[PDB]
């Protein structure tokens, strides 16, 4: 189950997991510098990482006004107005969700970015306070070899890496909508590694690392090789 508020490694995961998703895409370079122009990829580029956030709710097409209210709170940042054009039902294509949310997002900028630690200091300062996550520039597999972290506190093999890779959350709860498809996993592989993981404890991350190298012996090699940004 997804914790709120979200931190500022939980934050820069979305960004760069989505960046990576729509890598091809024209406007790359101004969503770099927090613009979000009117193209069907910065629609679905904006739609992505309201879901990577935790932050839309698959079903009822909506996003989690509560919790984007709580990141706001949690991070002592006053509540922005136009909260009502971001509420209510979505019909769940990119554009709609781009629509509702750009015009918050333009008249709060600076705001939003200091309440997702989109500001470089922010970030760097939580990372700095926060030592028990791993770091910008260490790669996933040498932050969890460290500390004894895949152990999960019990017998696992992959407790880190599965949360890093996010395979399951801080619950150990799989993590339903992620895209593996660019690293050889089709949804239905990957609905099946979910679906094979009454697991309890870190036995659901083991459950999730196994089966998805089970389908491709390199894709989480290759989320490794991104992970010291991302
Ligand atoms: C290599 O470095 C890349 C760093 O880029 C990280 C910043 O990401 C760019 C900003 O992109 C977005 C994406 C979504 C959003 C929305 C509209 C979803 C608002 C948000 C994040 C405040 C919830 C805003 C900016």
């Amino acid at each position: 189950m997804w914790r709120y508020p979200r931190n500022a490694d939980q934050t820069f995961w979305a960004f760069r997991t989505c960046q990576r998703q729509s890598e091809g895409a024209k406007s790359l370079r101004e969503w770099y510098r927090w613009n979000l122009p009117n193209d069907e990829d910065t629609h679905c580029y904006v739609k992505c990482v309201w879901l990577h956030l935790g932050l839309y709710n698959e079903q009822n097409k909506s996003l989690r006004v509560d919790r984007i209210m709580e990141q706001f709170n949690s991070r002592s940042v006053a509540i922005p107005g136009g909260i009502n054009t971001i509420s209510g039902p979505t019909d769940g294509t990119c554009k709609d969700i781009y629509d509702k949310t750009i015009n918050f997002f333009n008249n709060n900028v600076n705001d939003l970015r200091t309440a997702f630690y989109g500001i470089k200091k922010l970030s760097d300062e939580w990372f700095t306070q926060n030592s028990n996550t791993k770091p910008k520039g260490t790669k996933i597999s040498d932050f969890c070899n460290a500390e004894n972290r895949e152990k999960g506190g019990a017998d696992c093999q992959h407790a880190c890496s599965a949360y890093y890779y996010r395979l399951v959350d801080e619950d150990n709860e799989p993590i339903h909508f992620r895209n593996l498809n660019i690293l050889g996993i089709t949804d239905e592989q990957f609905a099946s590694c979910v679906k094979a993981s009454n697991k309890q404890g870190c036995k659901v991350a083991d459950t999730m690392y196994n089966c998805v190298e089970k389908h491709n012996s390199q894709a989480l090699k290759i989320l490794d090789n991104q992970s010291p940004t991302y």
